[PDB]
């Protein structure tokens, strides 16, 4: 397969800018959801979810197609819980009904880290959507309970190295884990709808103990209150990830240089750019502009 971006017809940076705003002063008005987080952390995971089902060796899913939107994507067990921020967007999608949906899933994730104090992502336009017979099957997101050996194998598919998965993983100082929606319960830091290198400093400080849930899944505890996956706990098994765990808990600033590059990445693979195509955007903030 070979899946050329095509830019919306007519279309220029100063709309795609609209569309950014719409969705920041959304977050802004609903702070309420799930206990005063607010959408942005279920928007990045939505973003990550739809360009996780990538397959580097024969180019299908990934996040072009917006396949999504079809049902047997929809209804996916490992998505559980996104249907949240589908709805969210859904409004969005009505006031600019020439966006794609490969590209408003794809901005809701850069919009909501740039609005929770994150890195700048520079966003590329042009994802088409595609039919329902496109839609990948069910079973290419991964697994929580797991090792570090998992974790490699699990990013060359989409392939993302060792920098790259460490970094990408950090997304854990947004939002929790729900046990209605993954069998996890509790979030991995304090600070969980603001991007900071929070996950990094709690993995390495914390005196973390395994114990089983209410679901019979294992996690690691803190006597903080927060926890840890079986993958996430691996990154300090490892000795690889270990040392970048280590170099991101020290330099922030590190981190969201690497993360910035990582998840445009994670959000442009299997898709090609012509070189006639637009620059990659970099969009202002609410802040930035004043409103
Ligand atoms: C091996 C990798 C990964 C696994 C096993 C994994 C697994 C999970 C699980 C089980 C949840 C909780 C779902 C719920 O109950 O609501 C979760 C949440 C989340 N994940 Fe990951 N994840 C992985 C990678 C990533 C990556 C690469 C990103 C982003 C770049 C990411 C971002 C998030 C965010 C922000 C949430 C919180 C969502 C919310 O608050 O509702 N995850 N992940």
């Amino acid at each position: 397969l070979v899946h050329v971006a095509s830019v919306e017809k007519g279309r220029s940076y100063e709309d795609f800018q609209k569309v950014y705003n719409a969705i920041a002063l959304k977050l802004r008005e609903d702070d309420e959801y799930d206990n005063y987080i607010g959408y942005g952390p279920v928007l990045v995971r939505l973003a990550w979810h739809i360009s996780g089902t990538w397959d580097k060796h024969d180019n299908t899913g990934g996040s072009y197609g917006g396949t999504y939107r079809f049902k047997k994507e929809f209804n996916d067990p490992s998505n559980a819980g996104l249907q949240n921020g589908f709805k969210f967007l859904e409004p969005i999608h009505k006031e600019f009904p020439w966006i794609s949906s490969g590209d408003l899933f794809s901005l809701g994730g850069v919009t909501a880290v740039q609005e929770m104090q994150g890195p700048k992502i520079p966003w590329r336009c042009g994802r088409v959507d595609t039919p329902e017979d496109t839609t990948p099957d069910n079973g290419r997101l991964p697994d929580a309970d797991k090792d570090a050996g998992y974790v490699r194998t699990f990013f060359q598919r989409l392939n993302m190295n060792d920098r790259e998965v460490v970094a990408l993983m950090g997304a854990g100082a947004l939002g929790k884990t729900h046990l209605k929606n993954s069998g996890y319960e509790g979030p991995w830091g304090a600070a969980n709808n603001v991007f900071t290198n929070e996950f990094y400093l709690n993995l390495l400080n914390e005196d973390w103990k395994l114990e089983k849930n209410d679901a019979n899944n294992e996690q690691w505890d803190s006597k903080s209150g927060y926890m840890m996956l079986p993958t996430d706990y691996s990154l300090i098994q490892d000795p690889k990830y270990l040392s970048i765990v280590k170099e991101y808990a020290n330099d922030q600033d590190k981190f969201f240089k690497d993360f910035s590059k990582a998840f445009e990445k994670l959000l442009e693979n299997g898709i090609t750019f012509p070189k006639d195509a637009p620059s990659p955007f970099i969009f202002k903030t609410l802040e930035e502009q004043g409103l």
